[PDB]
């Protein structure tokens, strides 16, 4: 058989292995006999950036990366990164199912090797702290936060008066452990499934970014599938898309019990002066790439039809 490898970052736990199973069983039932799905959980094939490169030159088919990353391999994908962008969870949702949105922000990057063929639900990122509560931007002054390799996410912690140490995800809780950081940010899963909640168990909404997981593959490998299976393939993303997608709901409700009963605080803070601190960001960002503002304005729509 054809051997289609697949790698992420998570546990076998996570909604988006589950949605990763979905989507092998699907293929593997309709054409099984020609292609064998193998899914790496966990960072074996490396750190994402690690896959996401591997997924550029085939010796990997299809990985999951963050929007977050992918704005190093091509500036468009920067629209989703911008903090307080959506007003809701449904705005958000809306826009991604969108494909005149995303079409041309998935297929940007195809001269580097790979395109986004769905994406997957991440929650929203807010801060987490070891030693001190976070109750507005002047908590973070002092503090070095981990972030993804994203220069978004670097500026936008210069403008919350903070530090900025950009790392792979597998590093973190030793990072956390060891001292080497003071807290970082994530959705609630980040907390129980990787253990951050162990060492840190201040947890405040701050929601400062909705950052979808993005499922890439490679370009001349997919394009190289003949029709019928490039059919199955396109109708398995969509499984995984709504798999993954419906385990994410379970996943962060219990994810949130798990970390109260670890010892969690949950924060809900005023989000105004967080807003009010990394508005320049947006601005900046729109104004040095003129390819985002039509998608700027297409979100907009959706954020006055799903408000908060
Ligand atoms: O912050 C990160 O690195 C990680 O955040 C979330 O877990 C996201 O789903 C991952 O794709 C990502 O790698
Ligand atoms: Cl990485």
């Amino acid at each position: 058989k054809t051997i289609i490898r697949v790698g992420h970052n998570q546990s076998q736990n996570h909604p988006t292995h589950l949605g990763l199973l979905a989507f092998e069983e699907y293929v593997e039932d309709k054409l099984g006999d020609k292609y064998d799905i193998q899914v790496y959980p966990s960072e074996l094939l490396g750190s994402q950036i690690d896959m996401v490169q591997l997924t550029q030159t085939g010796a990997i088919n299809i990985c999951v990366a963050s929007n977050a990353i992918l704005e190093t391999f091509n500036d468009v994908w920067e629209i989703f990164n911008l903090p307080y962008l959506f007003a809701s969870s449904e705005a958000y949702h809306h826009v991604m199912d969108d494909p005149e949105i995303v079409k041309p922000i998935f297929e940007s990057t195809r001269e580097g090797g790979f395109e986004g063929v769905t994406w997957l639900d991440a929650g929203s990122r807010s801060f987490y702290t070891k030693d001190k509560p976070v109750n507005s931007p002047e908590d973070l002054s002092g503090l070095k936060i981990r972030v993804q390799q994203s220069p978004t996410n670097v500026r936008m912690m210069d403008l919350l008066g903070s530090s900025a140490s950009p790392m792979g995800f597998g590093e973190v809780y030793t990072a956390l452990q060891s001292g080497i950081i003071d807290g970082a940010e994530n959705n609630e899963m980040s907390l129980t499934d990787n253990g951050h909640g162990e060492v840190c168990k201040y947890y405040s909404y701050d929601m400062h970014q909705m950052v979808p997981d993005i499922v890439i593959a490679n370009y001349s490998w997919l394009e190289g599938l003949p029709e019928e299976d490039r059919k199955v393939f396109d109708e398995g993303f969509k499984v995984l898309n709504e798999v993954q997608r419906k385990e994410w709901k379970v996943a962060v409700d219990k994810a949130k019990e798990k970390a109260s009963e670890m010892g969690v605080e949950f924060i809900y803070p005023d989000q105004k002066p967080f807003v009010d601190a990394v508005a320049p960001l947006t601005k900046e960002v729109l104004e040095r790439n003129d390819k985002l503002a039509p998608f700027y304005d297409a979100i907009q729509k959706y954020n006055e039809e799903y408000p908060a």
